[PDB]
């Protein structure tokens, strides 16, 4: 089996200077012709082209080449010593392409997806990101069937042919890697707008959607204009073409793609209106539209040397999107949401069998590395430069990065060196953030003696499958101090008297001396989640109530609440285990009452403070896990909270209905009241399931936007009443024509805690609006089921067998989706023996499939072997 290793990187033997492409689209076949201008770098080496499309011909300077094709590689030994041309002709059947990588059909239109290695599914090429070329693309198609013909860059020519056909030619003058190629052909509607760059140049903006979907694109257009302006104001970065196209597609393996000047978006990240999309959905559009635009500099103008460097573009662009969203509105709440995501989804990755560094040292299938570690831990790593350097220093690094590397394909090391060099500091130890996997664990203890608060901190990083030796890392720990009434206490550190400091841990163990401390203190630690680590410090439950009630930092208050909930769940696990009554949780209930009643808290922040960690967070670090015991303990906690405060959940609901004030459109202010209301709805229906019939009676009146419809449906989704099934059927009927709302229906089907979810899911497979071949549908139904703790982890193994069967089926046509799904089994080694045995059986059955993809094989191997 082939493994690719970062240590084996070598510059290409050949460059491609110019890439001329011609697409002749017919029914059913598209013929692609290329003309490649090739420049030897290591003269005399064989020319090796990657490719998997049907090959019709290959020429070297106009003459039939003497070549061999074996597997997905075409090799020509007989090549000239000077510049030469290669012409390839391939044939593609796009409607047969259910992988959604390469050239494929969707909705009767044609789209491409090339990142990372899809271009080689279109033609034979040197399909690696360090080969940058200047592309010109000609497209010829039936004008009635495909009136819209797009590719990267500037449209330089076009015309009509007398048999009903037409053509266009696009020139993209910026040399680029093949992964950023795109082509679209279709009958699509356009929404036009524009932005004027700070140098005074207009940029024509065009969003292409189905005709029916066009009324839902306006928020995405506004978001793009906001993102363009922000990259100018915050980073000094301007767009570089007079045209920026975005195309929505409903069959897409990921959220969006930054193809130069012609971004391609999953509909879920471009279409919204308040009737059909939730506030969270609007927030997502804003994030993703921003993300793809930000890639124009961080990814496109400066690209990746090789795919091991993916985080160079993705960590940095995620950081950029996070900062954009934060600057738009609600920064602290949005930062907590990001940290919560990281801990819920990336920490388990780093603790599991598929753990990898931010910059992996090897891979078998690169599509298995578009992960939370590369993206979200990647962004934390970027954010640490900002914490260490400040905004001004961070911008000095950015400035040198582009000065050095505009137009090049570079590495994570180059980014680090620009930050270091622009600021005149040594960041050599920081490199370990790219090369060492695993979540660092800090053990800290503190002591006020004399007038010094002495904080001792030790760090360790566990072995991961790829590496045992982990050396000490460069870890910024942001700190303050609270007195007995929870106000800030100043202290002295490196000459400055302040109420906050960043303590830079670089050794395995260090002591920090915060001097001049005149009162009894409790430290506030890792403020703003200043490094992506586990911190253990001995806090009493009273210390936690103090932090929650009084700390000035959002993260540390939220962390105090999270810790109180974790301790409460642990207490419930102990009683349920001893067969005794549940704990009183008197102190937790006191703290929650204070939160509910505090009217100075931001409402979205209140909502977060009332969220209990997920089962996966709760069983982090455990062995021999019975997931249903954790689910039982967590549900008992939520039930206690629901019942104990029932009258107050209704009261907060009413206050939020009043403060929303009939403002049903999306805005950040209205959205935070709604977020709060939806937390209250959930608790009300937990305590009083019969309230579902009152809900039903007044549904139409409550259903004023999709945030409310989703909030209600989410709250009743686990209810055993027949009404729950009736409300869901009514939802499916009401929104049957909106594929993105049908995704929500299937997600409710798959996520329900009712006892009958598995057979409802099986029925849903055959719903007329379900398609297994559509990634959004498959993720919503099957994906949700795979994350549905009581059902996926059912003792009988029915959940495991069902998910295994669907990995097997999906893998036949879309290995990417299948390899993401099969990660539901990642907990295997840590499960109690009965479930573990069943998980291993499911994974052996997957392995035993003939023709199993490399994608799924790589993952299964990591879990099993
Ligand atoms: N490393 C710099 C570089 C190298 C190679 C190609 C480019 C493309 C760019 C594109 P273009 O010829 O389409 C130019 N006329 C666009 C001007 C413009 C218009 C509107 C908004 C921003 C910029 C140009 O030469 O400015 C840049
Ligand atoms: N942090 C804001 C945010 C939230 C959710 C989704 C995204 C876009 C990113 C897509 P991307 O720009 O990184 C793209 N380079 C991924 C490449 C890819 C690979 C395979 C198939 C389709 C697309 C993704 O799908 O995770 C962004
Ligand atoms: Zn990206």
């Amino acid at each position: 089996k082939t493994v690719h290793y970062l240590k084996d990187y070598q510059t290409p033997a050949y460059h491609i200077l110019k890439t001329d492409l011609h697409f002749d689209i017919n029914e059913p076949q598209t013929v692609v012709k290329s003309r490649l201008t090739v420049e030897p770098q290591r003269v005399g080496e064989p020319l090796v082209l990657d490719g998997s499309a049907k090959l019709l011909s290959v020429k070297i300077n106009g003459a039939a080449a003497d070549y061999v094709l074996e597997g997905e590689t075409l090799t020509i030994a007989g090549v000239p010593s000077e510049r030469f041309t290669v012409e390839v002709e391939t044939e593609i059947l796009p409607a047969e392409n259910k992988s959604l990588m390469g050239l494929y059909a969707s909705g009767g239109n044609l789209f491409t997806q090339c990142e990372p290695e899809g271009f080689r599914k279109i033609t034979f090429y040197i399909d690696r990101p360090d080969v940058m070329s200047k592309f010109t693309t000609t497209i010829v198609a039936d004008k009635k069937r495909y009136p819209v013909l797009l590719s990267n860059g500037n449209k330089i020519d076009g015309g009509e042919f007398s048999d009903g056909r037409h053509w266009v030619k696009w020139e993209d003058p910026f040399s680029k890697p093949s992964y950023l190629f795109a082509l679209v052909a279709g009958d699509l509607a356009v929404t036009e707008d524009y932005f004027t760059t700070m140098s005074g140049r207009n940029v024509k903006i065009e969003f292409y959607t189905t005709e029916a979907d066009k009324p839902k694109v306006g928020f995405a257009v506004e978001s793009l204009k906001n993102a363009m302006k922000w990259d100018e104001t915050r980073f000094g970065l301007e767009y570089d073409l007079d045209i920026f196209m975005v195309v929505a597609v409903g069959d897409f393996n990921m959220g969006a793609m930054e193809n130069k000047g012609l971004n391609i978006f999953n509909t879920k990240f471009v279409l919204a209106d308040s009737r059909t999309a939730t506030d969270t959905d609007f927030e997502g559009i804003e994030s993703v539209v921003g993300h793809e635009y930000f890639h124009n500099w961080t990814g496109n103008r400066v690209t990746c040397r090789d795919w091991f460097q993916l985080s160079l573009k993705e960590g940095l662009t995620v950081f950029r999107d996070q900062e954009f969203s934060g600057d738009r509105a609600s920064r602290a709440v949005r930062r907590i949401e990001n940290i919560r995501l990281l801990r819920q989804h990336q920490f388990p990755e780093d603790a599991g069998p598929t753990a990898h560094p931010v910059r992996p040292a090897s891979y078998e299938e690169m599509n298995n590395f578009y992960t939370m570690t590369v993206y979200e831990k990647g962004a934390e790593v970027v954010r640490m430069y900002h914490t260490l350097l400040g905004e001004e220093g961070f911008q000095k690094g950015m400035k040198l990065y582009f000065q050095r590397h505009d137009g090049q394909a570079v590495t994570c090391d180059d980014f680090r060196a620009a930050m270091a060099d622009a600021n005149g500091i040594n960041l050599d130890q920081f490199a370990l953030w790219y090369s060492q996997a695993g979540t660092p664990v800090l053990e800290a203890e503190g002591r006020l003696k004399n007038n010094i608060f002495e904080l001792t901190v030790k760090q360790t990083v566990p072995p991961t499958p790829d590496m045992t030796d982990k050396q000490p890392m460069m870890i910024p720990v942001k700190v303050g101090l609270l007195n007995r009434n929870g106000e800030a206490v100043a202290f002295d550190y490196q000459g400055k008297r302040a109420t906050e400091a960043v303590l830079l841990l670089t050794e395995a163990e260090q002591t920090f001396l915060l001097e001049g401390v005149t009162e009894a203190v409790v430290p506030s630690l890792l403020r703003g989640f200043s490094a992506p680590v586990h911190l253990n410090y001995p806090y009493s439950d009273d210390d936690l109530l103090l932090l929650l009630a009084h700390d000035s930092d959002a993260f540390t208050r939220w962390e105090a609440a999270q810790t109180l909930y974790r301790r409460a769940v642990a207490a419930n696990l102990a009683t349920l285990s001893d067969g005794v009554e549940l704990p009183k949780h008197e102190k937790l209930l006191a703290a929650v009452e204070k939160v509910i009643s505090d009217d100075l808290l931001d409402n979205a922040f209140k909502a977060l403070l009332l969220g209990v960690p997920s089962e996966a967070e709760l069983w982090d670090g455990a062995e021999n896990i019975d997931p249903l015991r954790y689910h039982q303990a967590r549900e008992a906690l939520l039930d206690t909270l629901a019942v104990h405060f029932l009258p107050k959940w209704h009261e907060l609901n009413r206050q939020a209905a009043k403060q929303e004030n009939q403002s049903y459109e999306y805005s950040p202010e209205a959205a935070g009241w709604r977020t709060l209301r939806n937390v209250c709805r959930a608790f009300v229906l937990r305590a009083d399931p019969a309230h579902i019939e009152t809900v039903a009676e007044k549904y139409g009146e409550m259903a004023q936007n999709m945030t409310h419809e989703w909030g209600i449906l989410s709250a009743v989704n686990g209810n055993e009443s027949d009404t729950r099934n009736r409300l869901l059927a009514q939802f499916a009927d009401k929104f049957s024509d909106d594929a993105l709302v049908m995704d929500k229906y299937f997600a409710l089907v798959g996520s329900s805690r009712r006892s009958d979810t598995l057979q409802q899911v099986r029925t849903a497979l055959q719903h007329p609006k379900f398609s297994l071949e559509n990634p959004n549908k498959a993720r919503s139904l099957i994906g949700s089921f795979s994350r549905n703790v009581p059902h996926f982890h059912a003792e009988d193994g029915s959940g495991y067998r069902f998910i295994a069967d669907k990995v097997i089926e999906i893998d036949r046509f879309n290995p990417q989706v299948a390899a993401r799904l099969v990660q539901a089994f990642n907990l295997c080694n840590k499960l109690e023996p009965h479930r573990k045995n069943l998980v291993k059986q499911a994974l052996q059955r997957i392995r035993a499939q003939e023709g199993l993809s490399k994608d799924v094989g790589e993952i299964v191997g990591k879990i099993l072997d």
